[PDB]
């Protein structure tokens, strides 16, 4: 909607960098918004939901399990992991680790699950395998969180992850079982959810990944619609941005406002 692209640009001046934007209705895949769709972003965080496809591919495929026990050691410990910093002596499953990377943006966890399937190569060759030509993932956490000029290393667009979500959420790339597993996580309560989650109506549904990094990278992923049920991908990237960290996350969470006001 054009009210919509308003508060993309608006966000624009507002944060002194560019801003990434694309929806997309879940069942046709129908683009029904775009600003700078094909444009380089950095992934951050929202690489966690790919991850996490890719381990549910190899659970359909039997050559994981969930319920597969993960031990690990102190200096695997890396910044903002809640979860796995209480479970250094007892391991953790890999369901635990995949609801600790998508729920609570667990660090560790992410890097524990990049490990079970063998590291950022096999995430790329596991998205190139289903389609997606763009998205790479070179780094683990927090490395790849870094945002640095003129780095293609650890982005995508906004086109290609809203249709790789799709991909992953809907038709017949995972089970019904793992597709609803993943979902499950996204859609799970989190801490704090300021880009779309804290004022999203009451009876929508909302399954997100939210991301964070250095140098402004700021990104959301998410599949949402009215009256419990999903009916659209957004997505919304923005790297560069030298604005406090409150005013960035206003700024995106204006562009979701529009969204569901002109929905
Ligand atoms: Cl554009
Ligand atoms: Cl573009
Ligand atoms: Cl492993
Ligand atoms: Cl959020
Ligand atoms: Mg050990
Ligand atoms: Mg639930
Ligand atoms: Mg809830």
């Amino acid at each position: 909607h054009p009210e919509t692209l308003v508060k993309v640009k608006d966000a624009e001046d507002q944060l002194g960098a560019r801003v990434g934007y694309i929806e997309l209705d879940l069942n046709s895949g129908k683009i029904l918004e775009s600003f700078r769709p094909e444009e380089r972003f950095p992934l951050t965080s929202t690489f966690k939901v790919l991850l996490c496809g890719a381990v549910l591919s190899r659970v359909d495929a039997g050559q994981e399990q969930l319920g597969r026990r993960i031990h690990y050691s102190q200096n695997d410990l890396v910044e903002y992991s809640p979860v796995t910093e209480k479970h250094l002596t007892d391991g953790m499953t890999v369901r635990e680790l995949c609801s600790a990377a998508i729920t609570m943006s667990d660090n560790t966890a992410a890097n524990l699950l990049l490990t079970t399937i063998g590291g950022p190569k096999e995430l790329t060759d596991f998205l190139r395998q289903i389609g997606d030509k763009e998205t790479r993932l070179d780094r683990i956490e927090p490395d790849l969180n870094e945002g640095k000029l003129g780095d293609l290393r650890d982005t995508t667009t906004p086109k290609a992850i809203a249709s790789t979500l799709r991909k992953l959420l809907t038709g017949e790339l995972l089970t019904l079982a793992s597709r609803q597993q993943l979902i499950d996580w996204m859609e799970a309560d989190k801490v704090a959810g300021p880009l779309l989650r804290s004022a999203l109506p009451a009876g929508w549904f909302i399954a997100d990944k939210s991301g964070a990094g250095e140098r402004g990278s700021r990104g959301i992923i998410a599949a949402l619609g009215p009256d419990g049920k999903p009916s659209r991908i957004v997505v919304i990237y923005t790297t560069g941005s030298q604005a406090t960290m409150d005013e960035r996350n206003r700024q995106i969470a204006e562009i979701g406002a529009s969204l569901i006001k002109h929905w």
